[PDB]
């Protein structure tokens, strides 16, 4: 039913499932905006496919040819099925709009499924190629941040009663390499191109005259070519073509609204803001150097992933509340850190 | 069946599922009134869609055109399907009420699903954008309250046998920022606007003459335009239109009753009452300062979320019972706190 | 099938599911009588809806109009569907009993579902508004009782080898407030009113002549108004109306039997008997004062909830067996308590 | 399918599910004979309902009226559905056996479901009212028996290298109260009465002439009353009536065989034999006094429940093997108990 389809595709965790494995425990591995874009671009065409053939919206068979009254039920069924299979056969049918509109009307669900698959492909390539590496690197970075926070609080407590910036060096090295950012931009660009092509196709499909679904059909090949009792042609109409056009314009609207989001996603350096690591600069055990901005490198992408999935880090949360309290400046950062006692 | 739909949509945890993740363990992340509003506004139109096409209420096909007796079964089926697809084609049909009523009668389930999706969108935006931040902040606040309660009871026990207000400073800082409250008000306002538009549409749909479902249909395009055996027109009726109107007025009543709730929700500062933190003011380790009221800021929203999901805090429950006992004043707050022995 | 519906709605845990959350572990949060009343009042109309359209009891379509023999199958189907949709349209049909009986016959499942939803609403309001508070308070009370029992047995063992009545003070304070009892009485009263209205409706529906299901139908609007081959009217009958009346009288009987139960529930103070706390009065560490009776206050409701869900408390069970043994008076209460050794 | 129904209702744990809660861990809370009686009396009529309308045994529709050849398919369908709905309407039909046989033939599944529900009601009342109390009491009794066994074995080991009969006093007190036994006897008696009424009904249904399923039907009310082309009456037959009678006699046989079991159950004191507590009399720490027999009191019912669910007690099992070995008398009870070393 329509409501069942809605529950499956919008109100359920459709493509929102976290990786089912212990390797990525709590790691999104995909930005929220990218996940939203993929979920829409994939589950919208599927939802429209399901809707267009819902038991309520669908009168019945997808084509009716209006055989003569003399024709029996199965003769008329032969006519309808023959014309359905003959939309491909150009000789059999003669339609003013041509045969491409008939092909599109017959295979619209296939085309929507193709677009959905093509849009799901780049996210899958990301999740299967560049996701494990960033997952491992980000897990190491979070562990290093937790360890340095613990060491700093232990030092502060000892004072009240190595020291090498490994994480900073690793981030600096990431500043050079750009394979991950190149893959990310390539997959986003392919998604954008697929969306644009889908918009072109949907606009063309919705621009039809709405009468191209009606085509003339001739069961006059073979032994029936010279038969007399059979009329030379029939009036066939492809039902649900109006529904297809409505859903196609809906998908076109959604995709044109979505494309600016993908374009904004492509410009990762601009998105790289609100320095996540700036909060850690007040730790004595952490060097006061952010050095993450203004670069078409994997460093900006790592900064984005950190700003996305750093809320799970207790040390980061503690430092963030310390920073927020520092806005008033009533107290002192080391005193607040010592009082917090948030090692684990 | 009707009962199955009821069990799925009203008697089950439809959209009442808690976040399936360890990050939010026991945190609602959504006020009870907001959750009720979203659940109604989403699962009502879906329930009505399912009901309108239930196997019992539905006689059968959604349109019957009453072809002549001479017409065969599949000729009549062609007529019915053609008219169903031609509700869009204005030339084919001539109805007194126009063609918009026919469009609405055909696509009412789609319109209800659209309203449900549009009403579910703002809650989803909230849960995916502003929910993680408030979850982390509120978890930190609850942990700080538990820790300060434990410290105060330990101090009392030591007396019987830092001290910095970090949580108060954090709340004071939240008094300034307003991004969360702005997002909350924006999503509530969008929900209200969607509800009002849905009410307008449902009132228009229910105001129809009830005879607009009957339209005249002409299969007279193409080779059949000059055919003689076919009548110039047919009498088609869209079945289930009365059911659609009944369910639409039901949804209109529900939404007009719900809109005052959304308006009351918009006025969060008025809702900010029954100070949750007032109970903690009797703790020696906690400063006697509430400072949370009369502000279009995130502080009021945080106060609401606390008053919602603070019952899970053992320290808060203990302080609440101490406060309630203090109404008589027979005993002493520190003595009762020491006797309680409710560290964990 | 009928047996499947029975298993789902009477032999299964339909609305008998305990709260699926760790917050309420073993707490009913709903009295047994109230749960029985809600389960009946909700799952009876749903069961009757399912039964009335069971594949065995149902001959087939819900209306047959007996078109002339000259009419084709789909002409007759058009007639039947038109009349089904025209039960609303007063002009189309002319029935002796009127049009309200036809509306009721068509929408009886909707009306039963409406009554079920309206009866499920007050229980849901209770469980979502007043259940968390009573759950927290009752959990605290049980924990306090366990702790005082442990302290008393420890004192007795020490003798053989604070002391403040916090729980008693909390109960005394609850004696004043009445918001929970007011909500309980309001929800019970609304349930009673809904049940009475349902009884009125079912009595009216069952009082019909049983021939109102037969109505005269006229497909004579539009181009067919002046058509000659079509008869001026048809004889239509709404099938399953007898089944609807039978099930409606069954529901009426059940609801009239149930209403006295709801009225008895409304009088909570009378139900407040068999003092649960009287057993704890023999503990040296517990003050000898019950002070819970004869009040339209939340104290009586808390006493009811205690008498309901106190069997899970080992200390209460031990004190109950001590009390029962004290009926003979052969031994001594402190000696029996010491011998029991039931700390945990 | 038939085999699926069999698997669900006889070969599966239909109504044999243990209470899904930690409160009753391993406690039957229902005697084996009572559970068997309830399972049969409930799942037999449901199984017969399912069988009577199985896709294999069922030819098709439940009534066929044999309309004239001139009648079209949907005219005949109208006739059949009209007569199906008119079995209630006495004026419409004229049958030699009357109208009650037709009512019974139409609503036999409803009557079987009613009997199943009425037979399931007393067991449900028991499980929801008197089951928690007996569960708590019996758990306490088993814990006391385990503790006294442990104390006795510890004393024996100490000798080789309070003392109050709390459980005996509790059982003696149970000797007085009779509310549980009264409820048990009342529910068993109601089950017996329901079974007898079901037997009466099934005997009456099976005693029919087998031709009462054939009734004369007249679609001659309304505009068709004076119509000429329609015959004055039709020959309608209610299919599956023979299957209903066969299954009804099967159920009658099962229930008449079952009723003696219920009568034997009612006489609980006679069932109270094979003293379970007699084995514990050899323990030095346990007083040598059974005092459980010859009483219409809850003590006999508790003895039955003990004899039912005491096999789970390791101490009871050890004492039972000691008793069995004592039949030969080769050894000594205290020596065997010391050698067993079965504390836990
Ligand atoms: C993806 C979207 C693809 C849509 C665009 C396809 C490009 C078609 C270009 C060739 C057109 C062509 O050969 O001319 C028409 C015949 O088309 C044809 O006979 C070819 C029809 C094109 C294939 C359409 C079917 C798509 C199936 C997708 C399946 C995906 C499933 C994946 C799981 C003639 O007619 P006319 O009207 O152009 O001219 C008639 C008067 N000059
Ligand atoms: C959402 C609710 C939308 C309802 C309001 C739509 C505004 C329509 C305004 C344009 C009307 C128009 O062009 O005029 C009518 C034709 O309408 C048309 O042909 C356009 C019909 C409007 C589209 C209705 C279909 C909604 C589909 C929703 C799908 C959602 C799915 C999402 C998953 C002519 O006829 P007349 O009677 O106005 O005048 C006839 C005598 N002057
Ligand atoms: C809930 C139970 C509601 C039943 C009582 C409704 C009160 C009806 C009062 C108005 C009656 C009225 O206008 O008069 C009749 C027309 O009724 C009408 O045309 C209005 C019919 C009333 C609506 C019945 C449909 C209930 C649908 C429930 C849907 C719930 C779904 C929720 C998920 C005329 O005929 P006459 O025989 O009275 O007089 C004919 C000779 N004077
Ligand atoms: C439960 C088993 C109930 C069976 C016994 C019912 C007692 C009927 C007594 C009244 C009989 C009566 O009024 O006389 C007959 C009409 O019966 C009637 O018109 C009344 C028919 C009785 C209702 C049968 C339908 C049972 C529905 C059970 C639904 C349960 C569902 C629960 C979920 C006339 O005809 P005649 O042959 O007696 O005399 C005809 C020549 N003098
Ligand atoms: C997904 C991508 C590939 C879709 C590409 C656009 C498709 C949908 C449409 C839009 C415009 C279309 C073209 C419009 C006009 C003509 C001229 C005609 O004589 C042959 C077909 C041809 C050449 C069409 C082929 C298909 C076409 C290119
Ligand atoms: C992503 C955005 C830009 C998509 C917007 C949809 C645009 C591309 C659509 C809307 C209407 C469409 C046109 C409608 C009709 C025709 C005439 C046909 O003989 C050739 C294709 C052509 C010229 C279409 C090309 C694509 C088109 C211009
Ligand atoms: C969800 C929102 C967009 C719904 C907006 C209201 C819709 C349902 C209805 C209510 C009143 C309607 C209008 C009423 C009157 C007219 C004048 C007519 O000559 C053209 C259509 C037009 C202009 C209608 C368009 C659709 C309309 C605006
Ligand atoms: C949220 C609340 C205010 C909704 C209440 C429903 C209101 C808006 C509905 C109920 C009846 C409706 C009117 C019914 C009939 C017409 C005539 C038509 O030619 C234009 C629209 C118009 C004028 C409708 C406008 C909207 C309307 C006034
Ligand atoms: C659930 C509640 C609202 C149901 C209320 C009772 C319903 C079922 C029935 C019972 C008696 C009925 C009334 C009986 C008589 C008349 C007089 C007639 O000229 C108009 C309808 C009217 C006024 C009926 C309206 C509907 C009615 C009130
Ligand atoms: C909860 C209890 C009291 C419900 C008992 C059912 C009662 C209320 C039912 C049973 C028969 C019913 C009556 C049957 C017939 C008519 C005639 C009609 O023109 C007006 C309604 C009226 C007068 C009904 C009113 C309600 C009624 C009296
Ligand atoms: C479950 C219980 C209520 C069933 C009771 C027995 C039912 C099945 C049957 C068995 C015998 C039957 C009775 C036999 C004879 C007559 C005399 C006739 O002129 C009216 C019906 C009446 C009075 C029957 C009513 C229904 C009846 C009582
Ligand atoms: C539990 C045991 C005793 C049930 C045995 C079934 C008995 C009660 C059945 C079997 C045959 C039945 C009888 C068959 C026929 C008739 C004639 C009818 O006009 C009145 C009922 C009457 C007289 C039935 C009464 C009940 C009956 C005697
Ligand atoms: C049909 O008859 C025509 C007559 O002109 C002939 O040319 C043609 O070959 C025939 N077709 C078949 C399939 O026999
Ligand atoms: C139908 O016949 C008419 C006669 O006036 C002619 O004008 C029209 O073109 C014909 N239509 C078709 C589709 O051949
Ligand atoms: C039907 O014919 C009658 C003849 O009196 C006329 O009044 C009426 O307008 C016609 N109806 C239609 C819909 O053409
Ligand atoms: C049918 O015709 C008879 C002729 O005697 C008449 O008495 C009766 O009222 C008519 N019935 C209807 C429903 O018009």
């Amino acid at each position: 039913a329509i409501a069942q389809l809605a529950t499956e595709y919008v109100f359920s965790d459709f493509l929102l499932k976290e990786p089912t494995e212990p390797k990525f425990k709590g790691l999104r591995l995909e930005l929220a905006v990218d996940k939203m874009v993929t979920c829409i671009a994939v589950g919208l065409p599927l939802l429209l496919i399901s809707l267009a053939f819902a038991q309520e919206i669908s009168i019945g068979t997808q084509i009716s040819c209006f055989s003569p009254s003399s024709f029996s039920w199965r003769q008329a069924a032969f006519v309808d099925s023959y014309c359905w299979a003959a939309v491909q056969q150009k000789n059999s049918l003669q339609s003013e709009s041509g045969n491409l509109p008939l092909w599109l009307h017959k295979f619209f669900p296939y085309i929507l499924l193709l677009f959905a698959i093509l849009l799901y492909l780049p996210p899958l390539f990301w999740r299967f190629a560049a996701a494990p590496h960033i997952c491992s690197d980000l897990k190491f970075i979070m562990e290093e941040l937790d360890k340095v926070y613990n060491r700093a609080i232990k030092a502060a407590k000892s004072a009240r009663d190595f020291k090498y910036p490994i994480v900073e060096q690793y981030l600096k090295t990431k500043k050079n390499s750009n394979n991950l950012i190149i893959k990310y931009i390539s997959c986003r660009l392919l998604t954008l191109i697929i969306i644009l092509l889908a918009c072109i196709y949907l606009g063309y499909y919705f621009s039809l005259s709405s009468l191209s679904d009606e085509f003339v059909c001739s069961i006059k090949s073979g032994i029936l070519r010279n038969d007399s009792t059979v009329p030379d042609q029939f009036q066939c109409k492809l039902i649900a073509v109006g529904i297809f056009q409505l859903l196609s314009v809906i998908n076109l609207v959604v995709y044109v609204l979505l494309a600016p989001v993908v374009v904004y996603t492509l410009f990762v350096p601009f998105r790289q803001k609100t320095d996540v690591l700036k909060v850690y600069e007040i730790l004595p055990t952490f060097d006061v150097l952010h050095f993450k901005s203004e670069g078409y490198n994997d460093l900006s992408l790592y900064n984005l992933f950190l700003e996305e999935n750093i809320s799970e880090v207790k040390s980061y949360k503690c430092l963030k509340v310390l920073e927020n309290i520092k806005s008033s400046g009533q107290g002192i950062d080391p005193m607040l850190l010592l009082t917090n006692l948030g090692m684990i």
